[PDB]
């Protein structure tokens, strides 16, 4: 009965005590510089200490355009595509997040409430601004030039700094975690004119002759040390630590003009957010190829059937700007989509135009029970 | 004072409603028309659950048919696509009755930044003004047609978490009335030298500008699946018996270097005040004002400030400025006189042109009594 | 007869409502359009309190594009800016369904003078036709554009003090329907020699006249803040369950010197009757009629009168004469109520009958929703 | 509790008895002929007899235009401006009405339901018509001509012939009433071209050379004699006689285009009617300088927000014609505006055009308690 109500209360209290008694630490775990032509997949081994909240991954790169005459220009995702995929496994080898660099980056932005680690432009005469180039990439790389890029990703375990749901307790020696990073290479980073720019960093007539010179990464692990001890050992939020907070993405196809394309939510998960990217056969449009988007439950009842601009309006309230062309976001944080609470639910897109090889790339943020 | 009990209960009921019901935003009406034929519409909301507000989307195409002269956006621009709004609840009681520009400025004050705007940053990832949510061409050249988009949020409930002012509409069949008066060919275009206050574009080609058409879509935001208990629906009775309204007014009689005082009425709890100094058609960036203030009779000013310092307080609220438009936040401690005029809004003008006046805008709470 | 009790209660409730509620007149809709594209509109009233009626303001600009010929107002003139009106209440029941000119004539009969007119007096103080409330140019010359203004009151309640026929609309969400059909380029202009009955202007330049545009604004009059008692809303149940409607009809088959009888139906309590003698497009000042009357089968006529004497009774009601060929009959104090269909008829014995002659009838009546 | 309900009933009964038992009388109180160049203010002393209902004031005048060539023409108010102001004080020196001749005249018209004491034009062949020139003034007075004018004003104490609310009991010897009449003179009666015609009788290029030759007035007092006596002396409607029925006017400025100009009702009074004159800097327009007019209560809720022609339509139902240009009327007789019954109320005018020196001249008709 009220056995869980007491469980919930115990969890929250334990969380509050851990946060107040422990001290946060962020420390470098590993750094490596390489040429992706040699190797692009790396398995980083996080340190086993206290409760792990997440990882901040710094990625830098140098790209050279050796085309004789043509330039290349940033794609809509640009440096967010420096990391193609990220996968994390905890000490019990349970997989948490497994998604694309672009999806992880869009969630980082959604959680910040503004473009992740960006520098806002103001009229201040004091010289604040893009001083440190935290996330940066040249808009174009001309024939014969070399550009430098910097990108950051936050790989979460814990939901936030104050909500430890999804965090990982790593104090078991001989049982390691694994943070796998799959980086871009010359094949994924450069798209020829007319090719699909989805996974690319630069696109243009000089693409065939573009090459990475090097990529470097530094992984910083954020955790809580000096865990509080009481009468039974460590005071720990048991629900928090046995819940997985994950990001995952998938691709759905089968769109036809003026027909509702419905992507069912894969039940049992508590979906906090949904990102839908309309890759219209390599074309990414600013809503003009969509009639409306919606979230619908078993009853054909729509809770937010909106035209594209109005849908975008809701997103502007969340991140203070629009996501790139063809990228749509839906916040369900306060009331996560959870089938079994109200029948099957689906994310809906009714397309106005559908090109060949059209598809919806879905990105989800969700909570689910461990084991 | 059984009030503590009433408030304690009200707040608990509000939380149960927010926790148990499910939010819905739904289109209730769309229409396209030519301002030459009509510009006043009465939208009928759906009578379902607890209504929180209405999101009104307005799009328009404006053609500058002048032979050689262009026009440029006024300071309010697309915010003048809707001239006025009035809302009547199922009990025939009015809530908001104000201008489109005042409604828009409150939307901005409540968001803490220009309403539904896209902030500019150094991000290399292509975030930005991708969807043109609120948009209008800076100028429309002779012979050109410009496309505009504007959004307004007409609030009933104070916010997503504070249901004060919300309307229970699952109640009687009696209809709600959301009245909208749109800009027309007579209000949208101002000739050079004319007052641009209510206009969208001003310039030498104004006389030959016209609307090709205007379209609006109203979305209703409400809470459905209301929680039921012993006695029935669990409802925040104080929230639902309180009105959260925006209203505007105009005052004249300004004289150089003399305090011009606009009295606040009693009974109303004023959350914010906006004062626009329409200096005879000229809108200046504080240079025509000595100071502004809020004053209580026999207790002097609580914030007599020069225009720039007054603007500084506003920058803390909306991250920018908001020419001639002044804002005052009294949300944490609402102006509440108890005696008519115990408190007034003050403007001591430096220069006063012919036909000068202050256009006031208010946000307030008041009991249905 | 528990009726006395019902009526006694109804009347008391009416008085409480009038005493306790507050009257409101509010704009519900405005629209400007070109008759070439559309002329029929369905206005949706607000569902609030007890609705008494609608004030409809209509303005129009008419351009005579003819090269050299003018046109002049017909006898009905701006009263034909609205061709027809129909009102449906929240329960899908129709009340008034009649022509704009009949509605206007009833508005006049109820006011006791030409509706919303400005009376002329010797006052040196400048009262007069200052605001042009109902107005239209007597003629529109070739190449000219005239501006017109017309007002109509569509009643639900019988009057400001008698709520019989009023509609309770705070009730269900079900919508009311106020349907309006406006004049268009095909009905507003009559060529010389053509029937001017439904037209606004007639003349040699008619074929080249057209509307520049028409605009309307509907104002809804209702009572808000309805009084509540023990059982709840204090309401006049008889008033609200009775329909007060205006309706029109057309009858033909007239023959010189023969009584032409238009039977009244049973069930309806007829408050007034209007009969227009459209004598094949000609409208005469009584010279084509021998007499008019109201007759009950097997009890003869209750008012068989020559046209001038019939007109004299009307002068006592509206302080002037209705236009040529338009005849009015007031039965407000003792409504025509047959109980048997046709026990009573309206009579016109014509002196001269032209081709295509007919009587256009207009009625004001009360009837239970049953 | 029901102490007032019994008071109301007692009052009405007393009123009914007074009306049925007493006999109405109207008798001349004073007549005087003068040149306003000599004196224009007169304090008339009404006779102290019975219950006084009001005064009918007959005013005649002769005006000469001695300009060498130019004429003058009647202003919109014309002879209604022969009396500039009227003020009445009762035997206790309590002031009742204090207003302008034009406002008093407009109320006389509103109460009659037609232009006050006018002669209606009809097709009657019998010679009814303007036979007696009760209220009359030549439309123009040519250079070198003399015109004759006649004007009548009813100064009310009692509300009507059947409602004695506001009447005055004057049976106290040694305590007199005062009816002060302030007449027009050469300065107020003639306006030059381009000057404000508000208070003037004639305006035109010959104005500077116009002069009154004389003005004459005759005041008739209307009262009830032979007051009924019962068991306690005079049977008198105590509420009626202790209530003031007054007319007053004021000027409000501060109008700006497209902004609601609100004139708050000065609470506690029961306002029966409101007249608003839009003196647009000396220009008086037929509604074209106004967007709408309204009466609004604390709630921004309008009970009759109407465009000018529709507002005029309501007035045509009341006086069978329109008031002069720029004059707007509002009837609240059956449900008087009374703050404290429904929050503050205001009369509203939203102007379309506002000239220099624009203002609203407000005229009120109201009931208020004595003492």
């Amino acid at each position: 009965a009220l056995r869980n109500q007491q469980a919930m209360a115990a969890n929250l209290q334990a969380r509050q005590i851990v946060l107040q008694q422990s001290y946060p630490v962020i420390q470098q775990v590993e750094t490596q510089t390489f040429d992706p032509a040699n190797r692009s997949v790396f398995d980083v081994t996080p340190a086993n200490v206290g409760i792990v909240k997440g990882f901040l991954v710094k990625v830098t790169a140098a790209i050279t355009n050796n085309h004789a005459t043509e330039a290349v220009a940033l794609t809509d995702f640009g440096p967010a595509n420096l990391v193609q995929r990220v996968i994390y496994y905890d000490p019990d080898n349970q997989r948490h997040t497994e998604t694309s660099g672009w999806h992880l980056h869009f969630v980082n932005t959604a959680k910040q409430g503004a473009p992740f680690l960006s520098s806002m432009v103001t009229d201040s005469p004091i010289k604040y601004g893009d001083v440190m180039n935290v996330i940066d990439a040249p808009a174009t790389i001309a024939a014969g030039a070399t550009g430098e890029l910097t990108m950051y990703y936050w790989v979460p375990l814990a939901y936030s700094e104050t909500d430890l749901t999804g965090a990982v307790l790593a104090n078991v020696p001989q049982s390691k975690q694994r943070l796998k990073l799959e980086f871009a290479n010359n094949n994924t980073a450069f798209a020829a004119v007319g090719a699909n720019p989805l996974e690319a960093i630069y696109q243009g007539a000089g693409a065939a002759d573009c090459e990475f010179e090097e990529i470097s990464y530094t992984v910083y692990q954020s955790y809580l040390d000096q865990l509080p001890v009481g009468q039974n050992g460590y005071i720990l939020p048991l629900i928090d630590l046995s819940t997985l907070y994950n990001l995952e993405n998938s691709a759905q196809a089968g769109l036809t003009p003026n027909v509702d394309f419905v992507v069912q939510y894969a039940n049992l998960y508590r979906y906090l957010s949904t990102i839908a990217v309309f890759d219209n056969g390599g074309s990414f449009n600013a809503g003009t190829d969509i009639n409306y988007l919606s979230q619908r439950t078993a009853n054909f009842s729509d809770t937010r059937k909106l035209d594209p601009k109005t849908w975008a309006a809701q997103t502007r309230r969340r991140i203070a700007t629009d996501f790139p062309k063809g990228v749509y976001y839906c916040d369900n944080r306060d009331k996560p989509i959870y089938t079994l609470q109200y029948g099957n639910v689906g994310f809906v897109v009714n397309p106005k135009t559908v090109n060949q090889n059209a598809r919806l790339l879905m990105g989800y943020e969700y909570f689910t029970s461990r084991t």
